[PDB]
Protein backbone atom coordinates (compact mmCIF):
# COMPACT_ATOMS: atom_id res chain seq x y z
CA UNK A 1 0.00 0.00 0.00
CA UNK A 2 0.68 3.51 -0.44
CA UNK A 3 1.16 6.36 1.75
CA UNK A 4 1.24 9.95 0.36
CA UNK A 5 2.11 13.31 1.45
CA UNK A 6 1.98 16.84 0.31
CA UNK A 7 4.40 19.83 1.57
CA UNK A 8 5.29 22.71 -0.05
CA UNK A 9 8.31 25.33 0.08
CA UNK A 10 8.45 28.73 -0.63
CA UNK A 11 10.88 30.89 -2.48
CA UNK A 12 10.98 34.21 -3.32
CA UNK A 13 12.66 33.59 -6.43
CA UNK A 14 10.38 33.74 -9.55
CA UNK A 15 9.01 30.36 -10.34
CA UNK A 16 10.12 30.49 -14.28
CA UNK A 17 14.02 31.45 -12.41
CA UNK A 18 13.43 28.89 -10.18
CA UNK A 19 12.51 26.46 -12.67
CA UNK A 20 15.26 26.97 -14.84
CA UNK A 21 18.01 26.52 -12.01
CA UNK A 22 16.37 23.34 -10.72
CA UNK A 23 15.87 21.64 -13.78
CA UNK A 24 17.19 22.73 -17.15
CA UNK A 25 20.90 24.20 -15.42
CA UNK A 26 20.54 21.57 -12.09
CA UNK A 27 23.59 20.20 -12.94
CA UNK A 28 25.50 23.23 -12.85
CA UNK A 29 23.42 25.41 -10.35
CA UNK A 30 22.91 22.76 -7.72
CA UNK A 31 26.43 21.86 -6.68
CA UNK A 32 27.35 26.22 -6.62
CA UNK A 33 24.39 26.85 -4.87
CA UNK A 34 24.52 24.40 -1.99
CA UNK A 35 27.61 23.95 0.01
CA UNK A 36 26.49 20.77 1.53
CA UNK A 37 25.39 18.97 -1.92
CA UNK A 38 29.31 18.80 -3.75
CA UNK A 39 28.43 17.02 -7.21
CA UNK A 40 25.52 16.28 -9.93
CA UNK A 41 26.48 13.43 -12.52
CA UNK A 42 24.30 12.53 -15.26
CA UNK A 43 24.61 8.77 -15.54
CA UNK A 44 21.86 8.00 -17.63
CA UNK A 45 19.45 9.87 -20.75
CA UNK A 46 19.35 12.97 -22.20
CA UNK A 47 17.21 15.25 -19.77
CA UNK A 48 14.02 14.31 -20.53
CA UNK A 49 12.08 10.92 -18.73
CA UNK A 50 14.40 8.25 -17.71
CA UNK A 51 17.40 10.59 -17.35
CA UNK A 52 19.21 9.64 -13.80
CA UNK A 53 20.84 11.95 -12.05
CA UNK A 54 23.44 11.09 -9.10
CA UNK A 55 23.41 13.85 -6.36
CA UNK A 56 26.38 13.43 -3.95
CA UNK A 57 26.36 14.62 -0.39
CA UNK A 58 27.88 15.70 2.78
CA UNK A 59 25.60 15.33 5.91
CA UNK A 60 26.90 13.86 9.35
CA UNK A 61 30.45 13.55 8.54
CA UNK A 62 29.06 11.39 5.62
CA UNK A 63 29.70 11.27 1.99
CA UNK A 64 26.43 10.35 0.85
CA UNK A 65 24.37 10.13 -2.51
CA UNK A 66 21.16 9.50 -4.54
CA UNK A 67 20.04 8.48 -7.85
CA UNK A 68 17.07 10.67 -9.43
CA UNK A 69 15.49 9.41 -12.26
CA UNK A 70 13.13 11.82 -14.22
CA UNK A 71 9.86 10.28 -13.72
CA UNK A 72 7.79 13.43 -16.32
CA UNK A 73 8.94 16.13 -17.03
CA UNK A 74 6.27 19.78 -18.38
CA UNK A 75 8.69 22.43 -18.97
CA UNK A 76 5.37 24.25 -20.19
CA UNK A 77 3.99 23.95 -16.56
CA UNK A 78 7.17 24.01 -14.34
CA UNK A 79 5.97 20.32 -13.65
CA UNK A 80 8.84 17.54 -12.64
CA UNK A 81 8.10 14.51 -11.36
CA UNK A 82 10.98 12.30 -10.30
CA UNK A 83 11.92 8.97 -8.12
CA UNK A 84 14.93 7.98 -6.12
CA UNK A 85 16.01 4.79 -7.81
CA UNK A 86 18.92 4.02 -5.32
CA UNK A 87 21.72 5.82 -3.21
CA UNK A 88 20.28 6.47 0.42
CA UNK A 89 16.68 7.94 -0.07
CA UNK A 90 15.93 4.45 -1.17
CA UNK A 91 16.55 2.78 2.20
CA UNK A 92 15.95 -1.18 3.08
CA UNK A 93 13.37 0.72 4.89
CA UNK A 94 11.66 2.06 1.51
CA UNK A 95 10.56 0.03 -1.46
CA UNK A 96 9.66 3.11 -3.92
CA UNK A 97 9.51 6.48 -3.53
CA UNK A 98 8.33 9.66 -5.58
CA UNK A 99 8.08 13.01 -5.85
CA UNK A 100 5.34 15.05 -8.34
CA UNK A 101 6.42 18.91 -8.51
CA UNK A 102 4.96 22.17 -9.38
CA UNK A 103 6.31 25.54 -9.05
CA UNK A 104 3.59 28.28 -9.09
CA UNK A 105 3.30 31.75 -8.27
CA UNK A 106 3.20 32.26 -4.39
CA UNK A 107 3.80 35.84 -2.79
CA UNK A 108 5.22 39.25 -4.02
CA UNK A 109 6.43 37.33 -7.46
CA UNK A 110 7.34 34.62 -5.47
CA UNK A 111 7.19 30.95 -6.09
CA UNK A 112 5.34 27.78 -4.52
CA UNK A 113 7.16 24.83 -4.74
CA UNK A 114 3.86 22.05 -4.32
CA UNK A 115 5.34 18.44 -3.96
CA UNK A 116 3.44 15.51 -4.01
CA UNK A 117 5.19 12.62 -2.36
CA UNK A 118 4.31 8.83 -2.71
CA UNK A 119 6.20 6.12 -0.25
CA UNK A 120 6.08 2.57 -0.56
CA UNK A 121 7.46 0.38 2.46
CA UNK A 122 9.06 -2.45 2.83
CA UNK A 123 6.96 -4.62 5.64
CA UNK A 124 4.09 -3.30 7.60
CA UNK A 125 6.58 -0.47 8.73
CA UNK A 126 4.89 3.56 8.11
CA UNK A 127 7.36 6.08 6.93
CA UNK A 128 9.45 6.98 9.60
CA UNK A 129 8.65 9.84 11.44
CA UNK A 130 11.73 11.37 12.25
CA UNK A 131 13.45 10.50 8.86
CA UNK A 132 10.66 12.77 7.40
CA UNK A 133 10.88 15.70 9.57
CA UNK A 134 14.77 15.16 8.85
CA UNK A 135 13.65 15.15 5.20
CA UNK A 136 11.07 18.39 5.09
CA UNK A 137 14.49 20.29 7.09
CA UNK A 138 16.95 19.33 4.38
CA UNK A 139 14.32 20.43 1.80
CA UNK A 140 13.86 23.85 3.50
CA UNK A 141 17.58 24.01 3.79
CA UNK A 142 18.08 23.30 0.05
CA UNK A 143 15.22 25.59 -1.34
CA UNK A 144 17.04 28.30 0.52
CA UNK A 145 20.39 27.45 -0.45
CA UNK A 146 18.76 27.88 -4.03
CA UNK A 147 17.25 31.01 -3.07
CA UNK A 148 20.11 32.85 -1.67
CA UNK A 149 22.46 32.03 -4.44
CA UNK A 150 20.09 33.26 -7.06
CA UNK A 151 19.44 36.31 -5.48
CA UNK A 152 23.08 37.13 -5.65
CA UNK A 153 24.02 35.11 -9.40
CA UNK A 154 21.18 36.93 -11.29
O1 LIG B 1 16.32 18.18 -8.17
C1 LIG B 1 15.55 18.62 -7.35
N1 LIG B 1 14.47 19.33 -7.59
C2 LIG B 1 13.76 19.84 -8.69
C3 LIG B 1 12.84 20.84 -8.48
C4 LIG B 1 12.09 21.37 -9.49
C5 LIG B 1 12.27 20.89 -10.73
C6 LIG B 1 13.21 19.88 -10.95
C7 LIG B 1 13.95 19.33 -9.91
N2 LIG B 1 15.61 18.45 -6.01
C8 LIG B 1 16.46 17.86 -5.06
C9 LIG B 1 16.17 18.28 -3.79
C10 LIG B 1 16.90 17.84 -2.73
C11 LIG B 1 17.92 16.96 -2.91
C12 LIG B 1 18.21 16.53 -4.17
C13 LIG B 1 17.48 16.99 -5.26
O1 LIG C 1 12.21 21.11 -1.22
C1 LIG C 1 11.81 20.94 -2.35
N1 LIG C 1 11.47 21.97 -3.11
C2 LIG C 1 10.98 22.03 -4.45
C3 LIG C 1 11.79 22.52 -5.44
C4 LIG C 1 11.35 22.63 -6.75
C5 LIG C 1 10.09 22.27 -7.04
C6 LIG C 1 9.27 21.84 -6.03
C7 LIG C 1 9.72 21.70 -4.75
N2 LIG C 1 11.68 19.68 -2.81
C8 LIG C 1 12.02 18.53 -2.04
C9 LIG C 1 11.14 17.56 -1.65
C10 LIG C 1 11.56 16.47 -0.89
C11 LIG C 1 12.86 16.32 -0.52
C12 LIG C 1 13.74 17.29 -0.92
C13 LIG C 1 13.35 18.39 -1.67
O1 LIG D 1 12.33 10.10 3.47
C1 LIG D 1 11.99 11.09 2.82
N1 LIG D 1 12.73 11.72 1.90
C2 LIG D 1 14.05 11.56 1.37
C3 LIG D 1 14.27 12.09 0.11
C4 LIG D 1 15.53 12.02 -0.47
C5 LIG D 1 16.56 11.42 0.22
C6 LIG D 1 16.34 10.90 1.48
C7 LIG D 1 15.08 10.97 2.08
N2 LIG D 1 10.78 11.71 2.91
C8 LIG D 1 9.61 11.52 3.70
C9 LIG D 1 8.47 12.16 3.28
C10 LIG D 1 7.30 12.04 3.99
C11 LIG D 1 7.23 11.31 5.14
C12 LIG D 1 8.36 10.69 5.57
C13 LIG D 1 9.55 10.79 4.85
O1 LIG E 1 21.27 16.98 2.48
C1 LIG E 1 20.90 18.07 2.03
N1 LIG E 1 20.40 18.17 0.76
C2 LIG E 1 20.23 17.02 -0.07
C3 LIG E 1 20.92 16.78 -1.25
C4 LIG E 1 20.67 15.61 -1.96
C5 LIG E 1 19.75 14.68 -1.54
C6 LIG E 1 19.08 14.91 -0.38
C7 LIG E 1 19.31 16.07 0.34
N2 LIG E 1 20.99 19.19 2.76
C8 LIG E 1 21.40 19.22 4.12
C9 LIG E 1 20.61 19.98 4.99
C10 LIG E 1 20.89 20.03 6.35
C11 LIG E 1 21.93 19.30 6.85
C12 LIG E 1 22.69 18.52 5.99
C13 LIG E 1 22.42 18.45 4.63
NA1 LIG F 1 28.37 22.71 -3.40
NA1 LIG G 1 4.60 -1.43 3.67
Amino acid sequence: GVFTFQDEYTSTIAPAKLYKALVTDADIIIPKAVETIQSVEIVEGNGGPGTIKKLTFIEGGESKYVLHKIEAIDEANLGYNYSIVGGVGLPDTIEKISFETKLVEGANGGSIGKVTIKIETKGDAQPNEEEGKAAKARGDAFFKAIESYLSAHP
